[PDB]
């Protein structure tokens, strides 16, 4: 019966929904519960959307985030997930002055891998990834959450007319207007979070497409023809974009060995087709000695 739950607090606001920790009056037992509001206030969720949606409650990894119902009406979508108390970014803002220690920065990126290795070979994407989005725990674990799937499975959400977005994680092809996203677009998205444990600064905040674009270029070197084929074609390619070069991945990420900066590079390579595959980054050596610690954690 899911009304002897009562909100507790707001734990956050995603991109379409805004998400709450809710308590049970008389077992105590705590879940987190996402309400998305739809452009529609009488046709609800098309039964489509619902449909892929729930075949998710029975695909399951250790690195996913648990998604226990799925409830709609007529102008809401609510989804009830396992809690966590904490997140990526809170753990990393926490950290900044001294760093997150390489074991747990190994860690959560070879947990996180094997996430995106899962949903990857079931044919979901997350498409969003934030360090905001990947929530951990006292033992160790991290997991893979706010999945950006509402429009890709049709649910009409809310149009936001003035909507700020995030961009600093979008990989490039999405950014240069491709029509079809591949999984690499995660492997980009997640590469951005590793620099980002490893320097305690996000690697590419831009404010807009074109300024997140040149932060990549100016990085990365401005991508042509001989790194990326097929960039030129894409919708959003400017001949007129100004030609940066390439900066070393030891300038890029300088306190990472030579293992990890070759991660790296892999993992943000610009041709998605060339990018590596989650399960492939899995063997890299900079996982060989891989062990899970545990953080500290304030709650
Ligand atoms: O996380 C969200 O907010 C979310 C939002 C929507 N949505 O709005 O349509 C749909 C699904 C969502 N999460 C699914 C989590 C999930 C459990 N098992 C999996 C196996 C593979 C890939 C993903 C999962």
């Amino acid at each position: 019966f899911m009304e002897n739950f009562q909100k507790v607090e707001k734990i956050g606001e995603g991109t379409y929904g805004v998400v709450y920790k809710a308590r049970n009056k008389l077992t105590g037992e705590v879940v987190a519960l996402k309400k998305i509001r739809l452009d529609t206030e009488t046709e609800g969720v098309p039964s489509t959307a619902i449909r892929e949606i729930s075949l998710l409650k029975e695909l399951n990894h250790p690195n996913i985030v648990k998604l226990l119902d799925v409830i709609h009406t007529e102008n809401k979508l609510y989804l009830v997930f396992e809690f966590l108390h904490q997140d990526l970014k809170k753990f990393m803002d926490a950290s900044a002055l001294t760093g997150i220690p390489l074991p747990l920065i190994k860690s959560y990126l070879f947990q996180l891998l094997q996430g995106l290795a899962f949903c990857h070979s079931h044919r979901v994407l997350h498409r969003d990834l934030k360090p905001q989005n990947l929530l951990i725990n006292t033992e160790g674990a991290i997991k893979l959450a706010d999945f950006g799937l509402a429009r890709a499975f049709g649910v009409p959400v809310r149009t936001y007319t003035h909507e700020v977005v995030t961009l600093w994680y979008r990989a490039p092809e999405i950014l240069l207007g491709c029509k079809y996203y591949s999984t690499a677009v995660d492997i980009w998205s997640l590469g951005c979070i590793f620099a980002e444990m490893v320097t305690r600064r996000a690697l590419f905040p831009g404010d807009s497409e074109i300024d997140q674009l040149f932060r990549i270029f100016r990085t990365l070197g401005t991508p042509d023809e001989v790194v990326w084929p097929g960039v030129t074609s894409m919708p959003d390619y400017k001949p007129s974009f100004p030609k940066w070069a390439r900066q070393d991945f030891s300038k890029v990420v300088p306190p990472l060995d030579e293992d990890g900066r070759s991660l790296l590079s892999q993992m943000l390579h610009y041709d998605p087709n060339k990018r590596i595959s989650a399960k492939a980054a899995l063997a890299h050596p900079f996982f060989q000695d891989v062990t899970k610690p545990v953080p500290h954690l304030r709650l």
